[PDB]
């Protein structure tokens, strides 16, 4: 926006290998140096666009200096590498995903 204060987005709380079963809820959280940061996601090299996607399934939450990614639903197909990237910095995780019994 109009020059006012600028700076890199460090992440304070990257993400973390998660182990869930298909069918369970998934809250991918993180914590960044800054509120209004515009932090993308990325799965298996995909840049997660934040516009009309009635594909997905996932909701968008951002609480300030962290942002959560709910999954209504998780399947096995959704297990991939979630890398996290930011005008300041970076990180990535595994989000290991089981059959139930």
């Amino acid at each position: 926006g109009s020059s006012g204060s600028s700076g890199p987005v460090l992440i304070v709380t990257p993400l973390e290998d998660q182990q869930v079963f298909v069918g369970d809820r998934v809250e991918m959280a993180v914590e960044v140096s800054e509120e209004g940061a515009q932090v993308m996601w990325m799965k298996n090299g995909v840049e997660l666009t934040r516009e009309d996607s009635f594909k997905a399934r996932y909701r968008f939450k951002k609480d300030g200096k962290r942002h959560i990614l709910i999954f209504s639903d998780v399947v096995q197909e959704d297990r991939g590498r979630y890398q996290v990237i930011t005008n300041g910095g970076q990180c990535e995780a595994e989000l290991i995903v089981e059959e139930k019994q």
